[PDB]
RNA sequence: GGACAUACAUAAAGACCAGGC
């Protein structure tokens, strides 16, 4: 594998979207046989059906690689090899902190400022109106 | 995936003996 026919490390980051969904949200009745009982499958090397056979398995090697190296000896190389592990947590409690605000900033403050579909802010600061959120599994 | 034991303290006790006023 070469790695070094990397593109150079950038700030910039790119969004693909997915297309509008244009069918309908599906019903109760349409969903009523959806769901698929089936053997307990702990198999992940022929999940092929949303990837090329040759890339899943590229990457579980790539992986397993690393079963038999010491964790410190990891760590330490991957905090040389990220060109983005000097960011951390800033002054913020954890790394996690960082990747909220990252996103933040690439979705258009989407987050910590919302808009209606006519591009309006769904919360204004000098108004009696507060931005509520939820954070689930995020101890 | 830091200390002045500034604890001046070796003073046996006990005894007899010698001298001083």
């Amino acid at each position: 594998v070469d790695w070094r026919d990397e593109p150079e490390p950038s700030a910039c980051e790119q969004v693909s979207w997915f297309p509008e969904c244009t069918t309908e949200i599906p019903d109760t009745q349409e969903m009523s046989d959806w769901m698929v009982v089936g053997k307990r499958k702990m198999i992940i090397e022929d999940e092929t059906e949303f990837c090329g056979e040759e890339l899943l398995h590229s990457v579980l090697q790539c992986k397993s690689v690393f079963d038999v190296l010491d964790g410190e000896e990891m760590r330490r190389a991957r905090t040389r090899a990220n060109p983005y592990e000097m960011i951390r947590g800033v002054f913020f409690l954890n790394r996690a902190a960082m990747k909220m605000a990252n996103m933040d900033f690439v979705f258009d403050r989407m987050f910590t400022n919302p808009r209606d579909s006519y591009g309006k802010p769904l919360v204004k600061d000098r108004e009696a109106e507060l931005l509520y959120f939820a954070d689930v599994c995020a101890g």
